[PDB]
């Protein structure tokens, strides 16, 4: 079923990164430290369409692992999914398509968390670099997108992962989406979040 | 109510559908002055094309010097409808215009939506898209038919006199001819964050036409 769950993973701060404003800086230990969070659109809390379900600190920073479950969301999205060209194009060649989870990766290809944990946010493409975000219907399948994970560090997060709360409408996506396409060197960003956590669009449902 | 009214009032768009002055890498993109003047039922305007997205008509069309202009109507109220909507969740839109120039969610959303135009086929209609495949092809749009020409530096006072007797003329195509929703615009939105040099593009298209100058709703 096309509006069945869909996990996304990524890294929500990437630590060799230099943030380019003092307010994006999130350092190791205050992360270790600190570490279920809401999963929403844009930041909106009127848009909630499921939750994280886990977190783990690691050597290049902090991965996270979300599950997009809102009934209401899920199908706006399958039908919006059915009217693009994009998705009509699907993946790349072994990958079978999934219309849905190309619309959300073409969409939200980045991740951003909120705490200026609050909670993490779809969006556009992340502000902090690194932060690309990986759709699948299999969590194992989305972590093993990332080849900065050990095995270890994927056992961490295999054991976290293992009424509607989307209070908006397709009316205010679109208007979020028109934005998206003035914010200046998204694609540029995207495919420096892709090349530096080494995901590929030849092994994933990755539009940048 | 009565602001949601003047919202969902006509939107007008005008704009080049082709300029001689550019050489297309394309033939397939080939309009020379010549064809256009001899190929020259009010044609259709729609959102990229899609059959199922009528929006209004084209008012007037008219070849002049640097190329064939034109002007179309944005009459569908349930198209209007779902602009207003998605315009009230939109910060570009919440940023608004240019100092002197009124708000207007409507004509600033679809600036920032459907800055294009593309001619389609001896001329089937016209099509509001993210950015066109010819150059020079930006919209123009506001609510008064007189200002979006006057928006256009190349366009001499007999330019418009001409475009002007045209739309002053009910056509076969304006009840709702739309026939499409918010889920069709919202598929449509995420295939162009992947038009590849979109903005720069466009910022080449207002710089050739001129309205870089003067003050429009244009957001690229």
């Amino acid at each position: 079923q096309a509006v069945a769950p869909v996990y996304v993973g990524g890294f929500l701060a990437r630590y060799d990164q230099s943030p380019d404003e003092a307010e994006l800086l999130l350092p190791r230990d205050v992360v270790e430290h600190w570490l279920a969070l809401p999963l929403n659109i844009n930041h909106d809390d009127t848009a909630v369409v499921g939750h994280v379900a886990a977190m783990q600190s690691v050597r290049d920073g902090l991965f996270c692992l979300g599950c997009v479950t809102s009934p209401r969301f899920l199908e706006i999205v399958r039908r919006a999914s059915e009217k693009s060209e994009l998705v009509s194009r699907g993946p790349v060649s072994p990958l079978q398509p999934d219309k849905v989870v190309e619309f959300l990766s073409g969409s939200y290809a980045g991740l951003s968390l909120a705490s200026r944990f609050k909670h993490v946010a779809l969006c556009s493409v992340g502000r902090r670099r690194g932060t690309l975000a990986v759709y699948g219907r299999d969590p194992e399948w989305v972590t093993q997108r990332f080849p900065d994970l050990t095995a270890a560090d994927r056992d961490g997060l295999r054991a976290q992962w293992q009424g509607d709360p989307f209070r908006s409408d397709s009316y205010g996506l679109l208007g979020n989406s028109v934005d998206a396409l003035y914010i200046r060197e998204r694609l540029p960003k995207l495919r420096y979040d892709k090349q530096l956590v080494g995901v590929t669009e030849r092994e994933s449902y990755v539009k940048a």
